[PDB]
């Protein structure tokens, strides 16, 4: 049974670098009926002052927004998590949310390798929702505002997100949430945040040849991170004959997929891409580019006003593929501008013809341990492989589900100009989606800011806050 217990808790202290937190935790919580894994369980946790009739940043106990932030990366498992220090050694957010005044609910969901391999599509959104249900069947007992959950998480995490942001109350995870017997609740939230999303997958091939095709040289840095030891792995490569083959079609996909979304511009232009993948949403792009430099170079003009022999971060006013006149940037060479960044990824970036990529996995099944999920790589495929079922995929992606289902009003994007794990189209798709169907979008690409997330927390909270007073 699934009734909350505002009485099974422990008090704790965490002190960190001299920074102490003081709190009620509520952990190992089960959130469903049926699970088929440990990892679905919840830990809850409440700044301890709230219980004596304090508030904090004018929050009481039963008004605080409630944080949920998600340990979710490469589409693996992400197990619940409480206040301390993460991989980086940096104070974590759950922490300082909590130093912020939220309540923090931190729930694990299972991921591609949970297990009979139960954790592929779309067990990690059904996870979520399922929790989201469980805090709501419960919202009497349960501290913090249920009408004001905001979501968190970068990369595969920032997807999850957005899924749960995008598809709020929609049918299409019925069978899921009762198979695991979930709670029968909403399970839209107030607001999403999202880093670097890695979402819309079954299109980011055809969109990172958009970006990528003609730049045949990749390098990518893994990081794989544990408790004592290190192990770092950089790929530096060329794409063969064959890859540049496939790059070049992957690429010729594109134009016909982005006209379909019938997206425009602030000024009601339509945005559109030729055959050769020019046009006006390649201006945007580039304008985006454009103004995400004008931001940093407008850091480092006002520094030199100053002293005038300094130099900047990004050594913004250094890039020889900006063209500055004035203290303005006024135009960039995008061919110089790839070449700074480079390519990461080879082609396809994401649905491998020998099905070894990471979204190949979550695209498996029960027993199938990995599928293609685009026609393309289906076709050309290099080994023995089933597609997935379009109506699993569906499951995964955020675009499908704006418009027509209970989207959060409240959105916040960001994706580092200098990240290429996936096509900055894609963060660019999402913005204008969820801008042209009328929501409320703080969208960002902070300059020089490689594949990362969490990096700006007090804008975040500051953000949080100040769409809570709307």
């Amino acid at each position: 049974m699934l009734i909350f217990d505002d009485k099974n808790y422990k008090v704790d202290t965490c002190n960190i670098d001299g920074i102490s937190i003081k709190f009620r935790s509520f952990k190992e919580i089960l959130y469903c009926e049926k699970p088929v894994d440990s990892i679905q369980k919840m830990n809850i946790f409440v700044p301890e002052v709230y219980y004596e009739g304090n508030t904090i940043n004018g929050y009481s106990l039963h008004t605080a927004p409630i944080f949920m932030p998600n340990t979710v990366g490469g589409y693996m498992p992400g197990p619940a998590d409480e206040p301390g220090k993460d991989f980086k050694g940096r104070i974590n957010s759950i922490f300082r949310a909590l130093k912020h005044g939220y309540i923090v609910v931190s729930a694990g969901v299972r991921g591609r390798t949970s297990g009979k391999m139960v954790g592929r599509a779309p067990a990690l959104v059904v996870d979520m929702k399922a929790a989201i249900r469980y805090l709501r069947y419960n919202k009497g007992r349960i501290p913090g505002n249920t009408e004001c959950i905001v979501t968190n998480g970068t990369s595969a995490g920032g997807a999850l997100s957005a899924i749960i942001g995008a598809s709020g109350n929609s049918e299409d995870y019925n069978p899921y949430l009762k198979e695991i017997g979930a709670a029968d609740e909403r399970d839209d939230i107030f607001a999403a945040s999202c880093y670097c999303p890695i979402h819309n997958l079954e299109n980011a091939d055809a969109a990172y040849e958009w970006q990528f095709c003609g730049y045949n040289d990749y390098h990518r840095i893994k990081h794989v991170r544990s408790e004592s030891g290190v192990k770092n792995i950089q790929i530096d490569g060329i794409l063969t004959e064959k890859q540049i083959k496939i790059s070049e079609e992957l690429k010729r996909l594109f134009p016909k997929y982005l006209n379909s979304l019938k997206l425009k511009d602030s000024s009601n232009n339509e945005l559109l891409l030729d055959e050769n993948g020019e046009g006006s949403f390649k201006e945007y792009i580039k304008k985006l580019v454009i103004n995400s430099a004008q931001k940093e170079l407008d850091l480092c003009s006002t520094y030199k006003i100053i002293d005038n022999a300094a130099v900047c971060g990004s050594k913004i006013d250094e890039q020889e593929y900006l063209s500055i006149e004035d203290e303005k940037v006024v135009d960039i060479n995008w061919d110089g501008f790839i070449k700074k960044i480079t390519r990461m990824k080879v082609a396809p970036a994401f649905d491998a013809l020998d099905l070894k990529s990471p979204e190949n996995e979550e695209f498996g099944t029960e027993a199938i341990k990995a599928k293609h999920f685009t026609a393309y790589s289906q076709e050309h495929s290099e080994v023995e492989g089933t597609l997935a079922d379009p109506k699993i995929i569906k499951l995964l992606n955020p675009i499908e589900y704006i418009n027509n289902s209970d989207t959060a009003k409240y959105w916040r994007v960001r994706h580092g100009a200098f990240d290429r794990d996936i096509s900055l189209a894609m963060p660019s798709i999402l913005s204008l989606t969820l801008e042209n169907n009328g929501y409320v979008v703080d969208f960002s690409l902070p300059w020089g800011i490689p594949h990362s997330g969490d990096y700006d927390l007090d804008d975040l909270f500051a953000w949080i806050d100040e769409i809570y007073t709307k």
